[PDB]
């Protein structure tokens, strides 16, 4: 019947105590027969009632969709503390139990490397621009880019791709004019990670 | 059961002495109703090149058929469609899956190549780049090479969607430091069909 899906706070939600990190279960194709959802939620295996439970929306394929928020702490997620929604409708045979956390396995500092564009690209009027990230675990990670104190607009980045070591890497692409590189414009790599110093680290790039 | 299917890979399209196929998984198969019937359509007409794969029974008491229908190398690349028809007695109709190559003109490849960051020079180990971007479809594929022999260490990101519209990924190739510096020639190899030949490669080197 009902199918149920868990999804884990974002990566910058949990490294900042400023952001408030979430845990989203969210409940689909839930019948007119029984349409009453009842979330438990579990830390660690012990009970908690802070959560926060919307009421059923119909969807536009004769369903509903309920969504059920359960706030946690940025150390309790830094911690791996397990979250474990239990999903409870009348239609199922038992109630679902679908669990996430962080990732297990130990957390290794980030190494943020920035290229400069390769020489065959200068004829083009847009220009390549990496930065490349290696050895960080696990890989939930944000990255980011500015220039002159402000974000750039259109720039890319790559899924994290595990290596041979245990350990993950990604690359990011900011494509930029060729004149602004030229003029020796200062382009930086923003990466938070739970593995660096006050989640945060930078390295600056230009010509 | 339900019915899988599956492009061929882009280097076996791009060369003839390789066999390019189309595979079609059907999975969820009880044991009560095991027979599964296969066939192919190719733009409409039916074609009889269905050689079934021996079953594979799961850890959850189901078996995997698993159908291959390999495809002429420019017929795949004219955008024609393969239909895999699958019949079941636990299915109430025949399921019918459809796939074709993403259409759309070929956009060429732009091959770069990236040397290790000044400040990675600190380790063992480092990384070498090659940068593909501008081509279309997605379907591509990196080798890396040195002095005639491949070069089996490295790493490749899945094709990105750019803003233009074509696919960029980036191919991290970890070396030993030293051989970095002794100013050996590594050669970073891109098969996509845009390319005269399918064939170009950018080498790079200290
Ligand atoms: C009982 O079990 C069976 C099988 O038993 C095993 O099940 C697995 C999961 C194990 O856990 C194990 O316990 C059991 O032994 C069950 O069937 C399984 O069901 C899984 C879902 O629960 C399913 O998961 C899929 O994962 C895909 C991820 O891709 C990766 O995983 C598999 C391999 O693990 C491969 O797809 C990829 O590897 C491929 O594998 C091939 C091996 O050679 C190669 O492909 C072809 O090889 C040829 C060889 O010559 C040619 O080269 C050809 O060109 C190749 O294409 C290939 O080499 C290799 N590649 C690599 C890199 O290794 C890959 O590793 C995922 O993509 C699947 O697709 C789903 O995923 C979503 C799931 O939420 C779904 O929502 C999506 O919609 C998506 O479907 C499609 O998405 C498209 C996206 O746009 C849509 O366009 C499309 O319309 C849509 N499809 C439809 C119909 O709408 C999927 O998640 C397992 O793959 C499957 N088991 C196996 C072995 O395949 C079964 O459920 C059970 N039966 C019961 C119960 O009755
Ligand atoms: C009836 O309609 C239902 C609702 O669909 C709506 O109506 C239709 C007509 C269309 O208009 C839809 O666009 C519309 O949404 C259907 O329910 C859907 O079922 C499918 C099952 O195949 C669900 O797919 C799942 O998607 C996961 C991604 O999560 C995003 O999915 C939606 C993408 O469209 C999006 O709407 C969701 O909101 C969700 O978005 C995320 O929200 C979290 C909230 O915290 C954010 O943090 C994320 O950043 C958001 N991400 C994105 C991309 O927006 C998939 O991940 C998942 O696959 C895999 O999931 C996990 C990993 O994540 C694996 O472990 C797992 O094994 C699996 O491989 C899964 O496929 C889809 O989400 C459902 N729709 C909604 C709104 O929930 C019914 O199927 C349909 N029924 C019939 C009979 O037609």
């Amino acid at each position: 019947g009902p199918s149920v899906f868990l999804f884990p706070p974002k990566p910058k939600d949990t490294l900042m105590i400023s952001r408030t990190p979430e845990v989203t279960c969210v409940v689909v194709d839930v019948s007119h027969e029984d349409p009453e959802v009842k979330f438990n939620w579990y830390v660690d295996g012990v009970e908690v009632h802070n959560a926060k439970t919307k009421p059923r929306e119909e969807q536009y394929n004769s369903t509903y969709r309920v969504v059920s928020v359960l706030t946690v702490l940025h150390q309790d997620w830094l911690n791996g503390k397990e979250y474990k929604c239990k999903v409870s409708n009348k239609a199922l045979p038992a109630p679902i139990e679908k669990t996430i956390s962080k990732a297990k396995g130990q957390p290794r500092e980030p190494q943020v490397y920035t290229l400069p564009p390769s020489r065959d690209e200068l004829t083009k009027n847009q220009v390549s621009l990496t930065c490349l990230v290696k050895g960080f675990y696990p890989s939930d990670i944000a990255v980011e880019w500015e220039s002159n104190g402000q974000p750039e607009n259109n720039y890319k980045t790559t899924p994290p791709v595990l290596d041979s070591d245990g350990s993950f890497f990604l690359y990011s692409k900011l494509t930029v004019d060729k004149s602004r590189w030229q003029q020796g414009n200062v382009f930086s790599c923003s990466v938070m990670h739970e593995a660096l110093h006050n989640h945060y680290t930078q390295k600056s790039l230009s010509l």
